[PDB]
């Protein structure tokens, strides 16, 4: 284990009792450095390892199919875990409540967290520190490189963060150890998942018919499904990913993320198995490019920028640009409302919308566009900021995530982007034209699948 992946969050006064890893963000037994390292404290301290999520209040923000995609997947894993020897703890509440009672009650020796750069994880290691007195480590087991390694700052571009990453990965691409059982043995989420989804309901995405918006048989959740997910993209669609990847009529994504997200595969484990595969090159350079690069560039933006989710945070050639064209009349201005029923009068939008609306998942090409476009029909890019953050964490599988505020922000604010040719309204944020779409994609084949 390379100690390079693990960070103090808090010193403290180690107790006897067993380590406690606060699983939040890698929800997942196989391929875990931070249940890895938390194994390892486990066993030269000669305690237990046990594992405690906590199912916070935070919920109710989101819909019905995050919440099941996240608890079918956390049923999945008290099994493994418990094949482990490794029992689980489901904490009804928010962590620095529930995590303090947690270590209290069971006279925990250490805490181990993994690593997300999100502002509400960030609240809760606060509240979790006030509450505690013994020690408290994240682990990055997200990344192939920890985050705070891969680069000391925020990188405006991809190719001044892309060298500093690969010049990392010779030494933290490597194999996962097998997770070692406990020596020995130390509400069901059913009940838990029905509690909340009667609380979901009347916000439930329906239909005028009221027949549900939501088609949740395109990622079936959990870790198993997670690996056959990955070893089909790698059999049947890496060959074609180069050449196919910017076409959203076709099939041809990994549709990994919604497991990325929550952790119920390792993109660690997806690169190892993608490097030893031989498949078309060119495909593997632009597969790797999106799972290393853009992935953990990601994490490096939400990390150094505390304002990542904020007009602030973007280059100041952007914000000069986009104040210089605050006062440009936009051509047609949506409601949060208008937008959310794909109800403009761009019917790839409305289209692309609808595939969000139905699947939880929109293509990665027609998120660029989609994203574009709020910024282009609303009052001001803070405007434009906060309908692309709603509507992408109420309704993606993957959002709520480090890669939709650096995906929002480079498509509204030109984070990781360079200025383009100026126009009014957008200013020198790139552009992406219906027209141009029309040219590159079959645009109303796209739009009959999703109307
Ligand atoms: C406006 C906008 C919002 C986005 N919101 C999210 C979000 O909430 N959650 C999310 O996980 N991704 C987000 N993305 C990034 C990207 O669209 C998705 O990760 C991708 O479409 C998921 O499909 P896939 O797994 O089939 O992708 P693939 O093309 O197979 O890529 C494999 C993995 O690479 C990573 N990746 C791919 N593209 C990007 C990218 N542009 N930025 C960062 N990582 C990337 C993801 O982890 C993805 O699972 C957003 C992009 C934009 C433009």
């Amino acid at each position: 284990m390379n100690p390079k992946r693990i960070r103090a969050l808090k010193s403290g006064k180690q107790g006897d009792g067993p380590v406690v890893y606060w699983m939040s963000r890698d929800q997942r037994a196989e391929d875990n450095w931070a249940l890895l390292f938390s194994r390892a404290i486990a066993k030269e301290a000669n305690v237990p390892v046990v594992v405690v999520f906590c199912l916070t209040d935070e919920f109710l923000e989101a819909g019905i199919r995050q919440y099941e995609f996240m608890l079918k997947g956390l049923q999945e894993l008290e099994v493994s875990l418990s094949r482990k020897k490794i029992p689980s703890f489901f904490l009804r509440g928010d962590p620095g409540e529930k995590i303090s009672r947690f270590v209290k009650d069971y006279n925990a020796g250490t805490l181990v967290t993994d690593f997300s750069p999100l502002r509400i994880k960030n609240q809760w290691i606060e509240k979790v520190i006030s509450g505690i007195s013994i020690p408290f480590f994240e682990v990055d087991a997200h990344n192939v490189v920890p985050c705070w390694e891969a680069s000391q700052k925020h990188e405006y571009a991809a190719h001044t963060f892309r060298p500093k990453l690969y010049a990392l990965l010779p030494e933290f691409l490597e194999e996962f150890p097998e997770l070692e059982p406990n020596s020995v043995t130390p509400e069901t989420l059913s009940d838990v998942l029905e509690t909340g989804v009667k609380a979901l309901l009347p916000e439930r995405a329906l239909l005028k018919n009221k027949d549900p918006l939501f088609e949740p048989w395109h990622f079936e959740p959990g870790e198993k499904a997670a690996k056959k997910v990955m070893e089909s993209f790698i059999a049947d669609r890496l060959d074609s990913y180069g050449a196919l990847r910017n076409d959203p009529t076709k099939n041809m994504l990994s549709n990994l993320s919604p497991y990325l997200h929550f952790g119920q595969i390792s993109s660690q484990r997806v690169v190892l198995e993608v490097e030893k595969a031989e498949s078309n090159p060119g495909s593997k350079k632009a597969f790797l490019d999106e799972i290393l690069i853009w992935k953990e560039i990601s994490d490096n933006f939400c990390y150094y920028n505390p304002g990542y989710d904020g007009f602030e945070s973007f280059p100041s050639w952007a914000k000069e640009s986009l104040n210089a064209h605050r006062n440009d009349v936009r051509s047609h201005i949506y409601t949060l409302e208008e937008f959310e029923a794909g109800k403009t009068h761009d019917p790839l939008w409305n289209a692309s919308q609808m595939e969000l609306l139905s699947t939880g998942k929109m293509h990665g090409y027609t998120r660029m566009y989609w994203a574009k476009k709020i910024l282009e029909f609303s009052e001001s890019p803070e405007k434009a900021l906060e309908i692309a953050i709603c509507l992408n964490d109420r309704y993606e599988l993957d959002g709520r995530d480090p890669n939709g505020y650096a995906g929002i922000a480079w498509s509204i604010g030109g984070v990781h982007d360079r200025a383009w040719g100026e126009r009014e309204v957008t200013g020198k944020i790139r552009y992406m034209s219906y027209e141009g779409c029309k040219r590159k994609f079959d645009v109303k084949l796209y739009i009959e699948k999703y109307s």
